C-alpha cells in the first residue's frame, strides 16, 4: 500500500482546481481518477488491483459517442473531487468512497440519446424503466460491474456499509436525470431560505448530493472558455444526431436539436445557463460557500455567450 499515484507538476497543482481539464491523453485518465481516490478517500479506501481492474471495466461500458463518453464520466468525477477537496469535513467515509464512484459510473452505456428520445423510439429500456430511463440502466451497469469477479472495491465494507454505498451511488446517479433536478434545487432553496436545512437528516443530505451532482454533471459551463467553447460542439453534435433520428420518427426536433437551426444555438445556450446552469451552482454555493469558483466560472461563461450572441465573436 506504499504506492501512490503522482502526476506531473502543472496537474498536481491545476487538479485541486475546479476549473482543471484532464487532457487529450485518454492514457492517463484512470490515473488522474486513481490519485483522485487516493486524496480524497485514502491509499486504503480500495484495494488497487481491484479498482484498476474496476475502472478498466468502466471505461470499456462507456461507449465512442462525441460527448457521453468516458472522458465526460473522468471530467464529471474530477468536479465531485474538487467539491470534496473544498469541503473536506462535511462529508462521510462512505460518501467520499461511493460519490467518486457514482460519477466515473453516471453515464455507463449512454448513446447519446434523451430519455426522451428512447421513449418515442419505444426502446425496450423504456419498457423496463419508465422514468429516468437512461439513469436507472447507468445504475444497473454499475452494479453488474461490481459483480464482475476481481471487480469488488467495496468487499471490505461491512454488509450494512455495502448497501448504504449502494444506496449513495443509486440516488447520486438518479439525480443526474436534469428533469428531477428542477424539483430537487426549488425544494433545497426553500429549505436554505426558511433555514430548515439540516445536513443531519439524511432525505437532506440526499437532496444536496443530488445538486453536487447536477454540479458535477453540468462542469462543462464552469470550465475557462476556450473548454466550455470545444465542448458545447460535442454535446450539440449528439443533440443534432437524436435531431435527425427525431426526423427520422416523423416528428420536428426541438430547434435545439435540429442542426439546420444552428444560429440558434447561442440563444440557446443563453436559456440553459439562466433556466439550470446559473441556478444550479448559486443555490449549491449557498448551501456549500467553497463551491463559489464554479458559480463564478459560469456566469464568465454566461457572458462569453451573450458576447457570441453580440456577434463580438463566433463559433
Ligand atoms: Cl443545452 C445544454 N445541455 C446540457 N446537458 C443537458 C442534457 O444532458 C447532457 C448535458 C449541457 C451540459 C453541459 C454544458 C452545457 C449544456 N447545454
Ligand atoms: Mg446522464
Ligand atoms: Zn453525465
Amino acid at each position: 500500500g506504499l504506492m501512490q499515484f503522482t502526476l506531473p507538476v502543472r496537474l498536481c497543482k491545476e487538479i485541486e482546481l475546479f476549473h482543471f481539464d484532464i487532457g487529450p491523453f485518454e492514457n492517463m485518465w484512470p490515473g488522474i481518477f486513481v490519485y483522485m481516490v487516493h486524496r480524497s478517500c485514502g491509499t486504503s479506501c480500495f484495494e488497487l488491483e481491484k479498482l484498476c481492474r474496476f475502472i478498466m471495466s468502466v471505461k470499456k461500458n462507456y461507449r465512442r459517442v462525441p460527448y457521453h463518453n468516458w472522458k465526460h464520466a473522468v471530467t464529471v468525477a474530477h468536479c465531485m473531487y474538487a467539491i470534496l477537496q473544498n469541503n473536506h469535513t462535511l462529508f462521510t467515509d462512505l460518501e467520499r468512497k461511493g460519490l467518486l464512484i457514482a460519477c466515473l459510473c453516471h453515464d455507463l452505456d449512454h448513446r447519446g440519446f434523451s430519455n426522451s428520445y428512447l421513449q418515442k423510439f419505444d426502446h425496450p429500456l423504456a419498457a423496463l424503466y419508465s422514468t429516468s430511463t437512461m439513469e436507472q440502466h447507468h445504475f444497473s451497469q454499475t452494479v453488474s460491474i461490481l459483480q464482475l469477479e476481481g471487480h469488488n472495491i467495496f468487499s471490505t465494507l461491512s454488509s450494512s456499509e455495502y448497501e448504504q454505498v449502494l444506496e449513495i451511488i443509486r440516488k447520486a446517479i438518479i439525480a443526474t436525470d436534469l428533469a428531477l433536478y428542477f424539483g430537487n434545487r426549488k425544494q433545497l432553496e426553500e429549505m436554505y431560505q426558511t433555514g430548515s436545512l439540516n445536513l443531519n437528516n439524511q432525505s437532506h443530505r440526499d437532496r444536496v448530493i443530488g445538486l453536487m451532482m447536477t454540479a458535477c454533471d453540468l462542469c462543462s459551463v464552469t470550465k475557462l472558455w476556450p473548454v466550455t467553447k470545444l465542448t458545447a460542439n460535442d454535446i450539440y453534435a449528439e443533440f443534432w444526431a437524436e435531431g435527425d433520428e427525431m426526423k427520422k420518427l416523423g416528428i420536428q426536433p426541438i430547434p435545439m436539436m435540429d442542426r439546420d437551426k444552428k444560429d440558434e444555438v447561442p440563444q440557446g445556450q443563453l436559456g440553459f445557463y439562466n433556466a439550470v446552469a446559473i441556478p444550479c451552482y448559486t443555490t449549491l454555493t449557498q448551501i456549500l460557500p467553497p463551491t463559489e469558483p464554479l458559480l463564478k466560472a459560469c456566469r464568465d461563461n454566461l457572458s462569453q455567450w451573450e458576447k457570441v450572441i453580440r456577434g463580438e465573436e463566433t463559433a
